[PDB]
């Protein structure tokens, strides 16, 4: 009975990874991750120049969850390149690099250089579309003419296999074009459903405030309100990209939640808002709770199951 | 203390009400919630001619909220029309009628034939904008020149004062242009705020099977699941639309729920997973914690505090 996988030329001991932008900005972060039992780990979405980021309070969390609005803070591109190029053991653990540009000049020319640093160390590029770009348009993953060009020019100018994290979508004419969209694209061979459950607002009912500073408290949801919205943006992306692999992101307190991102078709399971509040220390026990979930099934591998969600006759 | 207000031109004992398409079907649910405590009630959206609805199971409840693809399952709109005009008791409180037409065509056809029991009785329209219109395509709130042309339509046929019910948005730039086109409305005095959370999956780990029939499982999210996405999108809209009243719907179990939308902006405050799990007795319980809550904090009247949500800074 075991969890491992291979799959994007690297073998993984198990499908658990960070979520992208949760215990990933420094070089510590990047250790404890690396010295967990984690089967992978991505570095903290980075952008040309570091960034100090929004003002704080920025994020904050719940039984249910969480909402951040953290504003990309980040130690720059250089810092990721040089730990990706010199500082990782890669005999640990693949290591993904997420980049989230804030116009597709800055992704092009982040990717240009991480190039020459993925082919020789391996390091694999997830990138972010759950992403600003103009104020006053949408998100780009919600303006397919802007994801469009951000994944032509980035498949240009990369050369090499890379994957994308996507925002929830919520209508199924969303779904058929999204997907339609990355399957003009070869080179993205893993997509990763989903980023938060944009713009949120929670109140505190006692001091009748809004929890975070920017955006008048606004911002992205993740936890255990998102779990249903992440499996099905999971089983859309599964069911529509059969040429790539899906990342499940969304939601994963327990080995159950896992097991369930996995039957929708999740290849990776990435842990954002209960690894935050937790700690790392939940890597091992996600694969414990799986592991016991496929021996009372009788599973003995994730293919066994993976993608086998059942619909009613 | 009593919760009583007025609005659009009607008495209501309480703010509270049944969502939409909860415990409003049949003349008999109708009855139910006019016997209830309630403040006002929504008939069951409506299409022109009778609707039996998707294949069961269709609905399904649990901890932390419900996933349903019913398919517009109602009696059809010459009945909740006679209900409106012959058999509702307007003394007991006021009615909204909800329309759900197809298309365009169908919407315009009703609302001209409502419009005459809306003069003389006092019943107000709700229009149910988070409605599919053609298969390809995404639903009309989602398709912002559509929605503009289901309200010039829809104003123009029927001439006087009613609300939309939405879907959630989830991008400020999405929200910046929804409230503009319906700002173009002066017909359009309520908006409703949220529809259900659109296309989640629900995943049974036991049976490894989604839980509804239709849709490969997929379905509209309500519930706990929805609150802080619900809380957003009222604020959003009364922020917006100053010459327009916002309803909440989302998430409410509790008066303490029903607080935090009063405080995001909300006038009414609907109903619908409670309540479908709970039954009617729900209204008692919403109204006496909501005079619980406002008398610990000394607050007389709805009025005081309703948008006052307070930001950082
Ligand atoms: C504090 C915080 C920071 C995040 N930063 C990023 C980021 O830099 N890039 C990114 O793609 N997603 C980021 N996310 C999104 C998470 O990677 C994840 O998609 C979302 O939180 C849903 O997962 P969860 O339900 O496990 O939290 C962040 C989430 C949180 C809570
Ligand atoms: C079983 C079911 C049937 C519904 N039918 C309708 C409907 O006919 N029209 C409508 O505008 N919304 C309909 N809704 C949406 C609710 O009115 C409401 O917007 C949604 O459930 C979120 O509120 P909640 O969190 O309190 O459930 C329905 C919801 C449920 C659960
Ligand atoms: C549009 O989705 C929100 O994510 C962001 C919001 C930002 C707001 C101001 C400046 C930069 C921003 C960058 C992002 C992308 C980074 C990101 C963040 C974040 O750094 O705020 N939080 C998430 O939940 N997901 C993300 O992908
Ligand atoms: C736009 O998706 C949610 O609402 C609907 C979905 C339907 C799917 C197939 C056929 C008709 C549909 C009609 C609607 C509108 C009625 C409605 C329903 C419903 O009757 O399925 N459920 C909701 O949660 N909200 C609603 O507004």
């Amino acid at each position: 009975m075991c969890l491992k996988l291979n799959l994007l030329d690297h073998v993984f001991a198990n499908p658990f990874m960070n979520a992208a932008g949760v215990l990933c900005s420094t070089e510590e972060d990047l250790r404890c991750m690396t010295a967990s039992s984690s089967g992978a780990l991505v570095s903290k979405s980075c952008t040309s120049a570091p960034r100090d980021g929004n003002p704080e309070p920025r994020y904050m969390a719940f039984p249910l969850g969480s909402i951040n609005s953290m504003g990309l803070p980040n130690l720059g591109f250089d810092f990721y390149l040089k730990y990706a190029s010199d500082l990782h053991d890669y005999s640990k653990k693949p290591l993904f690099l997420s980049i989230s540009g804030l116009s597709v000049e800055e992704n092009v020319a982040m990717v240009r250089r991480l190039a020459p640093v993925a082919q020789e160390k391996g390091v694999l590029l997830e990138l972010n579309l759950s992403c600003p770009n103009v104020p006053g348009k949408p998100q780009v993953a919600y303006d397919f003419e802007a994801m469009r060009t951000y994944l032509q020019q980035v498949s240009l100018a990369y050369g090499l296999p890379f994957g994308v994290k996507m925002p929830p979508y919520f209508d199924i004419a969303h779904f058929d074009t999204a997907a339609a969209v990355l399957n003009e694209f070869p080179l993205v061979k893993f997509v990763t459903c989903v980023n938060s459950v944009g713009n949120g607002l929670v109140i505190d009912a006692e001091s009748e405030s809004v929890v975070i500073k920017p955006k008048q408290g606004f911002g992205g949801l993740g936890g255990k309100y998102i779990l249903p919205t992440a499996l099905a943006n999971v089983n859309a992306f599964y069911r529509r990209c059969p040429d790539k692999l899906v990342f499940g992101c969304g939601g994963v307190y327990s080995g159950e939640d896992a097991f369930l991102h996995i039957l929708a078709g999740a290849s990776m399971v990435q842990v954002g808002t209960a690894l935050q509040e937790e700690g790392p220390g939940i890597f091992t026990r996600l694969e414990d709770e799986l592991l016991e979930i496929m021996a009372r099934k009788g599973y003995r591998t994730l293919e066994e199951f993976r993608g086998r969600v059942k619909t009613i006759e």
